C-alpha cells in the first residue's frame, strides 16, 4: 500500500510550457471549463478536466520559481518572515478576533507555503458527510496524488523524540508509518522529499494534457458572469497592469471556484451570490439569494508551549503525529530568529527566541465555533475580505483544548523529554520556556487556552455542502457553477487537510467528466 509513493526528485516545472501571463489577450475566449484559483484543489481539478476538455486555470499569484524559498523545507520560515508587498506568495491578514494569519498567493496555492504534512482523511469522514462517495475512486485518487508528491520521511531526531514522548504519554497505539488519520502515534507522509525539496499541487498540472490545459498567472478574477435558467457563463479578470479580460465557458461546460476559504465566498459575494439583505445593503445586484455564502467559516485553534533546551536541537519538519478524537498534536523544532515568521505566533509582539526551540502543539477538532467572511470592498477583489472565526465561542471547543493542554503536560513529564530540561528538578518548571508556560484546576487551563490561541492555518467553510452547494458541489440554483476547495466542509477531514483537498480536486473533476459522459 506504499509501493506507489514518490521518490526524491527536483520540483517538476515542466507545466510552465502552458503557463502564460494574464496580460496575453489571446487567452480570452471560450473554454469547456474555467477553474478559478490554481491552488490545492484547483490544480488537480484543472489537470483532470484537461484529460478530455479545454480548460483555463486562472491564478492571481505568480509562479513559484519567482520565490525560490518556497521550494525547500529550509525556506518554510522565510516565506512567513517576508514582508507582504502584494506580490509575495504569503498574503498576511488578521482575523477580527485579533489573531494573525496567512493565505497563499501563488500557483500551487497553499501547498507552496505550508508545513508539508500529508495525511488521508479519517475514514469515518465520508459517511459523516452523507455524500454518496465512490470510495474506491477516492482511494485511487489518493494514490494518484501520492505517486507525484508524497514521500515516506526519513528519520529526524526531534520528530523521533516527540513520537517516543507521545507514546509514553499514552497516545496509543504505535501506528508506525501510516498515511491514515487514526488514533495513536505515527510517522505520516510529507510533501517535502528526503532531500528537502518541496513538492506541491502545481506539479499535478504535469498530469494535465498540454494540448488542452492553459494557465494564466497574475490573473485576478473579479466577477463571475451569468446568463441574461440562471447559468454561469464566464469570468472577468484583471492582469498585473490592471487591464481587464473576459473568458467564457461553452456548451455543457462549467465554471468552478477553487479560490479557498477566503477567496471563494469573496468572489461569490462580489458576483451577487449571497445573502439578499446583505448584498442589497451594499447595492450589489442579487443574482442568486443564499443566506449562507460566507457563513459557517471555521478556524481550528492551535495552542502551544515553546521549550528552550540547554543544548541545541536539530530543526525538523513535522512528520510525527499524536492523534486522539479530541486533540491532534505535533511538534516543530526551529532555529532561533530575530524576524518572526508571521502568524507562527498570534501577535507580532511575541518574545523572540535566541536559541533553538521546540514548538509543541495541540489542535482542537471541528471546531464547533464559527464565524463569517464579509466584503471590505464591494468592488475590488484585491482588497482582502473581513474574516472572523469566534475562537472558543463554543464551550465544547474550550473543553477540548483543556484536554489537549493536559496531555501536553503529560508529554513534558515523559522520560523522552527529560533530557531537554534546563534544570534536573522533578517538575516541568525545569524546562526553560519561550512565552507562556502551562499553568491544574480546569479554570487555569481555560484561561491559558483563551489567552494564547493561534491559528492552526487549517481554516475551512464559507460555501458549505448542504448550505450553498449540493452533494455534487454545484452552487444550488445556478447551472454550470461549482465550488471545490476548503470552503466546502464545516469540519476537518483529519489533522492536516491538504491531502484531502488535493484528492478532492481530482475526484470532483472525475465526477464532472462522468456526469458529462
Ligand atoms: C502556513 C500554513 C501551513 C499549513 N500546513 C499544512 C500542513 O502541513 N499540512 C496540511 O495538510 N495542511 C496544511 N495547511 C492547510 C492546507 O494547506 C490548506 O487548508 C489547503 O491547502 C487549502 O486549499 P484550498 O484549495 O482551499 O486553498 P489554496 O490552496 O489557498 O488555493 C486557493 C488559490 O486561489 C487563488 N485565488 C484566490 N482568490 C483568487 C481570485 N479572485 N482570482 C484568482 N485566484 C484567486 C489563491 O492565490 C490560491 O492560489 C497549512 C496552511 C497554511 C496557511
Ligand atoms: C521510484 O523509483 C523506483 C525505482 O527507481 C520505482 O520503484 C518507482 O516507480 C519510482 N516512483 C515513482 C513515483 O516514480
Ligand atoms: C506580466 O507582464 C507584466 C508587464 O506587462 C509584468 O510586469 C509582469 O511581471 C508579468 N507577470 C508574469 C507572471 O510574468
Ligand atoms: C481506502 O483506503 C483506506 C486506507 O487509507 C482503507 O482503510 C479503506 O479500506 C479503503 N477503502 C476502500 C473502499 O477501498
Ligand atoms: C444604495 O443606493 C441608494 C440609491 O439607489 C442609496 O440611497 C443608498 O445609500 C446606497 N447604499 C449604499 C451602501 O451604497
Ligand atoms: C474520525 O471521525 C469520526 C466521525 O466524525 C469521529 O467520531 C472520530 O472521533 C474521528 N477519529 C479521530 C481519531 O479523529
Ligand atoms: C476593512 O478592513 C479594515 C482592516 O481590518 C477595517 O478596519 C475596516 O473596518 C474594514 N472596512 C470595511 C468597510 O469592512
Ligand atoms: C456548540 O456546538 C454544538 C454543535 O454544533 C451546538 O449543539 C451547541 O448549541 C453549540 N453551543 C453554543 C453555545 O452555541
Ligand atoms: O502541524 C503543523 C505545524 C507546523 C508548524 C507549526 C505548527 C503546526
Amino acid at each position: 500500500h506504499h509501493h506507489h509513493l514518490a521518490n526524491t526528485s527536483a520540483h517538476d516545472f515542466s507545466y510552465l510550457k502552458f503557463v502564460y501571463n494574464a496580460t496575453d489577450t489571446s487567452l480570452e475566449g471560450s473554454y469547456d471549463y474555467i477553474v478559478i484559483g490554481g491552488g490545492t484543489s484547483g490544480c488537480p481539478l484543472a489537470a483532470t478536466l484537461s484529460e478530455k476538455y479545454k480548460v483555463l486555470l486562472l491564478e492571481r499569484g505568480t509562479i513559484a520559481t519567482e520565490y525560490p524559498n518556497t521550494l525547500t523545507a529550509d525556506g518554510f520560515a522565510y516565506n512567513l518572515q517576508q514582508q507582504d508587498d502584494g506580490k509575495t506568495p504569503v498574503e498576511r491578514f488578521v482575523s477580527e478576533d485579533g489573531i494573525d494569519n496567512v493565505r497563499a498567493r501563488i500557483l500551487g496555492g497553499t501547498t507552496i507555503i505550508n508545513a508539508g504534512v500529508y495525511a488521508r482523511a479519517n475514514i469515518s469522514f465520508y459517511s459523516q458527510t452523507g455524500i454518496e462517495w465512490d470510495l474506491d475512486l477516492v482511494n485511487k485518487t489518493y494514490e494518484w496524488v501520492e505517486d507525484a508528491i508524497v514521500v515516506k520521511p526519513n528519520n529526524q531526531s526531534w520528530q523521533s523524540v516527540i513520537g517516543e514522548g507521545f507514546l509514553e504519554a499514552g497516545i496509543l497505539p504505535d501506528n508506525g508509518f501510516s498515511l491514515d488519520h487514526e488514533a495513536g502515534t505515527r510517522l505520516t507522509g510529507s510533501t517535502f522529499d528526503n532531500n528537502g525539496t518541496r513538492h506541491a499541487a502545481d506539479e499535478l498540472l504535469n498530469k494535465g494534457d498540454p494540448n488542452n490545459l492553459l494557465v494564466a498567472v497574475q490573473a485576478s478574477v473579479e466577477k463571475i458572469l451569468f446568463s441574461s435558467n440562471l447559468s454561469a457563463i464566464g469570468v472577468i479578470y484583471t492582469d498585473s497592469d490592471g487591464n481587464s479580460h473576459q473568458a467564457f465557458v461553452r456548451g455543457n461546460g462549467e465554471v468552478i471556484v477553487s479560490a479557498g476559504t477566503i477567496g471563494t465566498p469573496q468572489l461569490l459575494l462580489l458576483s451577487g451570490v449571497g445573502p439578499e439583505s446583505y448584498l442589497s445593503s451594499l447595492n450589489i445586484t442579487v443574482v442568486q439569494p443564499n443566506p449562507y455564502v460566507g457563513q459557517f467559516v471555521y478556524d481550528n485553534p492551535r495552542n502551544f508551549i515553546n521549550i528552550l533546551p540547554p543544548n541545541p536541537i536539530e530543526a525538523s519538519v513535522v512528520t510525527v503525529l499524536g492523534i486522539r478524537s479530541d486533540y491532534y498534536q505535533v511538534s516543530l523544532s526551529s532555529l532561533p530568529f530575530s524576524t518572526p515568521p508571521f502568524s507562527l505566533f498570534p501577535t507580532t509582539s511575541y518574545p523572540l527566541p535566541n536559541s533553538t526551540f521546540a514548538h509543541i502543539v495541540s489542535q482542537v477538532p471541528g471546531p464547533l465555533s464559527h464565524g463569517s467572511v464579509t466584503l471590505n470592498s464591494s468592488s475590488d477583489v484585491r482588497i482582502a475580505p473581513n474574516i472572523k472565526f469566534n475562537y472558543y465561542s463554543n464551550s465544547t471547543d474550550l473543553a477540548n483544548c483543556v484536554s489537549g493542554m493536559k496531555k501536553l503536560g503529560d508529554l513534558l513529564r515523559t522520560k523522552a523529554l527529560e533530557p531537554y530540561k534546563a534544570r534536573d528538578v522533578l517538575g516541568i518548571d525545569g524546562f526553560n520556556y519561550l512565552g507562556v508556560p502551562l499553568p491544574t484546576d480546569d479554570a487555569s487551563f481555560e484561561t491559558f487556552c483563551l489567552d494564547n490561541v493561534a491559528s492552526y492555518w487549517h481554516y475551512h467553510g464559507g460555501s458549505l455542502v448542504g448550505k450553498v452547494l449540493d452533494d455534487s458541489f454545484r452552487v444550488m440554483g445556478i447551472k454550470a457553477l461549482r465550488v471545490v476547495d476548503a470552503s466546502t466542509f464545516p469540519y476537518e477531514p483529519n489533522s492536516h487537510p491538504q491531502g484531502f483537498y488535493l484528492m478532492l480536486g481530482r475526484y470532483v473533476g472525475l465526477q464532472i467528466l462522468q456526469e458529462r459522459s
